[PDB]
């Protein structure tokens, strides 16, 4: 569905188990059922009216876990219950729906960055991989657009990536595209209009303020304006024709600041702020719950 913005976990100090909901009609926040565990660098995503929590990692004071959870959150019934979990853990996950089906891309387990690739059957709880990646990523930033699934930037272990992919799922083949102008891991990516947005990040000097969209038509990557403040693990997802973004690292402060994009106008404006800062935050929107 879409009517709430849900941002899932996150990370400030440690990993957290925070579920609250942004309401872009009236201003309004909401607490909501913690996950069953804390969770960081995880992805959010939405299936017939569920909420999905996917991967991510427990940075916690007694350990790392990195996370190959599918958590499932009802807002019917306020509540979360376990889904089958995936192949393998992946923290700095990507995630995206193609046509009932959810797809987990690369992301990290303790030194392995994964080049793996798996898809979620919800009806029938059960995960099966498909084709791997052309490239290793972690932070990896996905999206779909027109029943294609796409993976930008990330980390293959030693370089950060301007390079980018398609998965067709007909073929079960991935292809390279354009590569980014910019080098990012940590990035923002959705879908709006035409083009796969590209919003924020870390090109290995510093976190990013840039934002870029790729014409899946066209093939290129233009830049648009700008975001107020530079940001990587950011949340990000759209609703009523307009980019959220969320949360972050500036290098200084774990920002509570969320900026909204205006497609039309091409201008970005602070809209809320969450009720405390936070970094790699899973985002996703559906009904309001109860
Ligand atoms: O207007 C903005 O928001 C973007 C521009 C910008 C902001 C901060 C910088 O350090 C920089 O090189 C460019
Ligand atoms: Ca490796």
């Amino acid at each position: 569905v879409g009517r709430l913005i849900y941002t899932a976990g996150g990370y400030f100090r440690q990993s957290l188990s925070y579920l609250e909901a942004y309401n872009p009609s009236n201003g309004s926040w909401l607490r909501l059922a913690d996950l069953q565990v804390p969770r960081s660098g995880l992805a959010g995503c939405v299936v017939g009216g569920l909420l999905y929590a996917v991967g991510g990692r427990n940075n916690s004071p007694d350990g790392n876990t990195d996370s190959s959870a599918l958590d499932c959150y009802n807002p019917m019934t306020n509540q979360w219950s376990p889904c089958a979990s995936m192949s393998v853990p992946r923290n700095r996950i990507g995630v995206g729906v193609i046509d009932g089906h959810i797809y987990a891309v690369g992301g990290s387990h303790g030194c392995i960055h994964h080049s793996s690739v798996e898809r979620y059957e919800p009806e029938r709880d059960e995960w099966h991989l498909v084709a791997p990646m052309l490239t290793r990523r972690i932070g990896v930033g996905v999206a779909v657009l027109n029943r294609l699934l796409y993976a930008v930037g990330g980390f293959d272990g030693t370089n950060r990536l301007n390079s980018a992919e398609c998965y067709y799922p007909e073929r079960n083949e991935w292809r390279m595209i354009t590569p980014m102008n910019t080098i990012r891991s940590g990035a923002g990516v959705c879908v709006l209009h035409n083009c796969i947005y590209a919003a924020g990040g870390y090109d290995g000097q510093d976190q990013l303020n840039s934002v870029e969209r790729y014409d899946v038509e066209t093939e290129t990557w233009t830049f648009v304006a700008p975001m107020r403040h530079h940001r990587s693990a950011l949340g990000i997802t759209v609703h009523q024709g307009k980019i959220y973004v969320l949360g972050g690292y500036d290098g200084h402060t774990f920002l509570d600041s969320v900026e909204c994009y205006d497609p039309d106008s091409d201008t970005w404006s602070e809209v809320t702020r969450m009720t405390s800062g936070r970094s790699g935050v899973g985002v996703a929107v559906t009904m309001e719950p109860c």
